[PDB]
């Protein structure tokens, strides 16, 4: 279950996310998983970030959830949990802005 999971905040906003991760101390790719405030059944991944033209910034990626079972950001590279696509992206960046690396402190 997703809920027992660290790096699930659950009912958070997106401001509040963005609150937690905007901070000073975040290396990039620093992340959570929280419901979507406004696609039912969606998650989101909300991922730090960190340039020189944007300094400090954060990314949210909708995780859609079939009926059919498996979950995604992209339609194209699916997954059979949250646990497996988190570990995926963890290792890959793929189309996101980096892969994630530590979970959100609170
Ligand atoms: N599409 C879209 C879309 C566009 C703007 C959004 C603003 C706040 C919260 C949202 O949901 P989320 O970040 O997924 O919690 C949004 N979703």
């Amino acid at each position: 279950s997703i809920q027992a999971e660290e790096w699930y905040f659950g009912k958070i906003t997106r401001r509040e996310s963005e609150r937690l991760l905007l901070n000073a101390e975040n290396p990039r790719g620093t992340f959570l998983v929280r419901e979507s405030e406004t696609t039912k059944g969606a998650y989101c991944l909300s991922v730090s970030d960190f340039d020189n033209a944007k300094g400090l910034n954060v990314k949210h990626y909708k995780i859609r959830k079939l009926d059919s079972g498996g979950f995604y950001i992209t339609s194209r590279t699916q997954f059979n949990s949250l646990q497996q696509l988190v570990a995926y992206y963890s290792k890959h960046a793929d189309g996101l802005c980096h892969r994630l690396t530590t979970v959100c402190p609170t």
